[PDB]
């Protein structure tokens, strides 16, 4: 730690605080996390990271392991997408901005898919932006290391926002399709500038979901009545158009949605294909003005 500066606390994050640190020798400006204490097959798990490389994905620099403790050290971002959506919010953020981002995150994914490596917890506060107009996913890998707590170490509830519904239904191997649906959920979000499923609980959560997708049955997910939190007496909801859903988002971002919204994980749209997707086709890299 010796090699660091505290230069401000930028989070809470899930395991520790996070702090904007100098490196007292080579004069770099990182993001140093530190890990609330550690058992050997997390650090194989974080060490395998080390390697999984992409401009989407923050940069893992380095893990520091002493006194028991452990940190780790990573590319700095100055801004996330919530506080960016927050600055964005009288006109929303344009939408070739919106299709850039969500270009960049799926590629981020589908590199880390490709490795078979997931997040699990994405959420507006681990997509941070630069002023190049880039987009990349913070802590991949990480919940597979440490576990998802209900709260951190601050007591913070975890959000359930974002949670696909297999999770919430109790699957106990769930795949890389878990991280389509959140990025679907940013996506709605970034859309409309409101959250699309913003449960307080994990039944709140589902409910939230079956109300504006439907009650999901065996007709739509094959296996799911099959599930271990599922119950028979769950209410029965319609399905809504995602017309009213995300307006006014065109018909290639609803088409995209709707495949990455799937309840059946198997059926979701993959990375790789949704960068195929027609509502691509005229895809840019717009630079936003930040506020630093
Ligand atoms: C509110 S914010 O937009 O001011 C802000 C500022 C800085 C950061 N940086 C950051 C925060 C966290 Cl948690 N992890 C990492 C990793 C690399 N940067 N970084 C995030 C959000």
């Amino acid at each position: 730690m010796e090699n660091f500066q505290k230069v401000e606390k930028i989070g809470e994050g899930t395991y520790g605080v996070v702090y904007k640190a100098r490196n007292k020798l080579t004069g770099e400006v990182v993001a140093l996390k530190k890990i609330r204490l550690v058992p050997s097959t997390a650090i194989r798990e974080i060490s395998l990271l080390k390697e999984l490389n992409h401009p989407n994905i923050v940069k893992l620099l380095d893990v520091i392991h002493t006194e028991n403790k452990l940190y780790l050290v990573f590319e700095f971002l100055h801004q996330d997408l919530k506080k960016f959506m927050d600055a964005s919010a009288l006109t929303g953020i344009p939408l070739p901005l919106i299709k850039s981002y969500l270009f960049q995150l799926l590629q981020g994914l589908a590199f880390c898919h490709s490795h078979r490596v997931l997040h699990r917890d994405l959420k507006p506060q681990n997509l941070l932006i630069n002023t190049e107009g880039a987009i990349k996913l913070a802590d991949f890998g990480l919940a597979r290391a440490f576990g998802v707590p209900v709260r951190t170490y601050t007591h913070e509830v975890v959000t359930l926002w974002y949670r696909a519904p297999e999770i919430l239904l109790g699957c106990k191997y769930y795949s890389t399709a878990v991280d389509i649906w959140s990025l679907g959920c940013i996506f709605a979000e970034m859309v409309t500038r409101r959250a699309l499923f913003p449960g307080d609980s994990e039944i709140d959560q589902l409910f939230r979901i079956f109300r504006t997708l439907g009650t999901p049955d065996e007709v739509v997910w094959p296996g799911v009545t099959s599930m271990p939190d599922y119950k028979p007496s769950f209410p029965k909801w319609a399905r809504q158009d995602f017309s009213k859903v995300v307006p006014p988002l065109d018909e290639d971002g609803r088409s995209l949605l709707s495949q990455m919204l799937h309840y059946d994980p198997n059926k979701r749209i993959s990375a790789k294909a949704a960068l195929a997707h027609p509502f691509f086709q005229d895809v840019t890299k717009p630079v936003p003005h930040l506020r630093l």
